[PDB]
């Protein structure tokens, strides 16, 4: 599909047998998600932006869906105030910047 | 052009005559650059990210050339860790997400 950016683009996302709403984002390098109690091992984890740094918890391979498309990866997860797919998960369901 | 998303969507910008590089960022609805000289008047704004609140200085209608694309519109002035550009640019220039 092709989405404008008139508003965010948000999109339905399915990860950990959750469905999610979780922006597709080009400025992320990482995938960045709201607290869950995912199972496994993980890595304590800090991420910055504006205003500064939270800390997350670090799970690889982890399975997530997005918009019917799979992908496998790394999500970072904690206190963030907006989930957001980044490039490590975004080039594998082959999303592209187009003007 | 189409930008695929292995490494940061980088590019050239020119604003206030200087040329620059940022991130082209479809997670923000607005355009922030790091410190930098603007003419003109400008107002004080406080804007949120990942981290929390940062202050910032407002310069609108500001002329600004992305990838050989002119956008004229709002740009956020202060201590981001990247300049980005966001989707009041964005849209301007006719940036699609597809996948
Ligand atoms: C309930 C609402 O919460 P809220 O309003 C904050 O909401 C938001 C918070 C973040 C975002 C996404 C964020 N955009 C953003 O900062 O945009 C600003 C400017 O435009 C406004 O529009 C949205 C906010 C304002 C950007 O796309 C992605 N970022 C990096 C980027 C800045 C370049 C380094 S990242 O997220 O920092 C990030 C760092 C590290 C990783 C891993 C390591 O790779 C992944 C992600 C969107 C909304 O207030 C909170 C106090």
């Amino acid at each position: 599909p092709q989405i404008t950016l008139w508003k965010r683009p948000l999109v339905t996302i399915k990860i950990g047998g959750q469905l999610k709403e979780a922006l597709l984002d080009t400025g992320a390098d990482d995938t960045v998600l709201e607290e869950m109690n995912l199972p496994g091992r993980w890595k304590p984890k800090m991420i910055g932006g504006i205003g500064g740094f939270i800390k997350v918890r670090q799970y690889d391979q982890i399975l997530i869906e997005i918009c019917g498309h799979k992908a496998i990866g790394t999500v970072l997860v904690g206190p963030t105030p907006v989930n957001v797919i980044g490039r490590n998960l975004l080039t594998q369901i082959g999303c592209t910047l187009n003007f």
